[PDB]
């Protein structure tokens, strides 16, 4: 009953050979959608939006993203 292994990739949205400019618009994209305007009917929602600046904080530099992706499964 434990959560998933899941990547920053999918928390982008972006590919595994995305780079770091397209990570740029992927963040913003998604950003929107966890914004503080769209909270009225979800709480929930401003918990994910930090997993947005999360992920995007290692897929910003491609030696964090690259690291990250070294102890991947």
């Amino acid at each position: 009953h434990m959560l998933a292994k899941e990547d920053y990739y999918q928390i982008l949205g972006v590919p595994r050979n995305a780079s770091q400019k397209e990570i740029k618009k992927a963040y913003y994209q998604l950003a929107k959608k966890y914004h503080p305007d769209t909270n009225k009917d979800d709480p929930k929602a401003k918990e994910k939006f930090s997993q947005l600046a999360e992920a995007y904080e290692v897929l910003s530099d491609e030696v964090k993203r690259k690291q990250y992706d070294a102890y991947g499964s």
